[PDB]
């Protein structure tokens, strides 16, 4: 990947962005 705790911490906040589209989509448009 790129950084060690980088790589985590990235993937948390991807998982926390379609977490946030939950009241439309967590799915089939959970990111930009």
């Amino acid at each position: 990947c790129s950084n060690l705790s980088t790589c985590v911490l990235g993937k948390l906040s991807q998982e926390l962005h379609k977490l946030q589209t939950y009241p439309r989509t967590n799915t089939g448009s959970g990111t930009p």
